[PDB]
């Protein structure tokens, strides 16, 4: 009987020494086993595997504790989905486009590239240590693990089309939006006591209008009756705000926003591009980059910097 020494882990932090019989497969001795994103459950240990680290499913209780401490989820399939996604995202390209890490287009990753480009331009802190380690490694240029994790946290798969706003919501759930708070006032003769206060994801997100200044001044509620119900922002305390609206022809003025998302197409087939404001306006589409002084396009998401805003409108 011949043998090799390997390591097994669920977080790449706590490694476990393992004696492996080379006459069996990794699936027989460990369960579902992954080697750098690759599935090696059906493969027998090779001599080259000596001293290398393998991912396995949380089969015992200590591994479950380690996996939860790293990923902040109880989903047992999470590691499997993450490894399956990494098996593809390791083959993607991540070029530095205008100081940001983008993704060369493949397998309908347009929304993924836009989300990755957005996250690099907003002050945001993640709670899962896995997310934070992959975030740093993505800003450094190795975003494969980051993309696979984002796919795993959103219950999306490689090749499936995605929405940037949905992805941003899923990731904001795993973010430290604690101090973030939003206070709004509903103006209508019916409503004579509307001082709504929101904390959490809904403190930094809104779906209705793209303009943040038009949100501060006032916008009409989608009332089916048309009661001229008015909504304006009373107070905002957050490092950023994300204004979303159905894809509409919008004029992006330089210096008035941080970044924005353009969506060209219909509902079941479209393409995401990312617009950023630097010294001029830049459009990143996968690995491609364009510049201009002005921009008008089908916008759907706009991000703005914020710290503390207080309204001027007295009730
Ligand atoms: C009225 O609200 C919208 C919103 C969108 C944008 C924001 N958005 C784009 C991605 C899209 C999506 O998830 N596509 C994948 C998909 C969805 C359903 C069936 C499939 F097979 C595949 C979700 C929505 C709009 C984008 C384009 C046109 C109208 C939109 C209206
Ligand atoms: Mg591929």
């Amino acid at each position: 009987v011949r043998t090799i020494k390997v390591f097994t882990t669920v977080d790449n932090i706590n490694l476990h020494t393992q004696v492996v019989d080379m006459s069996m497969t990794y699936g027989q001795q460990f369960g579902p086993t992954y080697l750098d994103g690759a599935d090696v459950t059906k493969i027998k240990p090779h001599n080259s595997h000596e001293g290398k680290t393998f991912y396995v499913l949380p089969n015992d209780d200590t591994l479950r504790v380690e996996a939860f401490e790293y990923y902040h989820t109880t989903d047992p399939s999470f590691l499997g989905r993450y490894m399956s996604a990494l098996n593809h995202t390791k083959k993607w390209k991540y070029p530095q486009v205008n100081g940001l890490t983008s993704i060369k287009w493949a397998d309908n990753n347009s929304y993924l590239a836009t989300a990755l480009l957005t996250l690099q331009q907003i002050e945001l802190k993640f709670n899962p240590p896995a997310l934070q380690d992959a975030y740093y490694r993505a800003r450094a240029g190795e975003a494969a693990n980051f993309c696979a994790l984002i796919l795993a946290y959103c219950n999306k798969t490689v090749g499936e089309l995605g929405d940037v706003r949905e992805t941003m919501s899923y990731l904001f759930q795993h973010a430290n939006l604690d101090s973030c708070k939003r206070v709004l006032n509903v103006v209508c003769k019916t409503c004579g006591q509307q001082q709504t206060t929101l904390k959490g994801v809904e403190a930094v997100m809104y779906m209705g209008t793209l303009s943040y200044e038009q949100f501060k001044k006032g916008v009409q509620i989608p009332c089916t009756c048309g009661k001229q119900a008015t909504k304006y922002l009373v107070q905002q305390e957050s490092p950023f705000v994300m204004m979303s609206a159905p894809p509409a022809q919008y004029e992006l003025k330089h210096g008035t926003f941080t970044c924005a998302s353009e969506y060209t197409g219909n509902y079941q087939c479209g393409h995401y591009k990312h617009i950023t404001s630097k010294e001029t306006l830049y459009c990143i589409d996968g690995a491609l980059l364009t510049k201009s002084s002005e921009y008008k396009g089908p916008i759907t998401d706009v991000f703005y910097k914020e710290n503390s805003y207080t309204t001027t409108i007295k009730p």
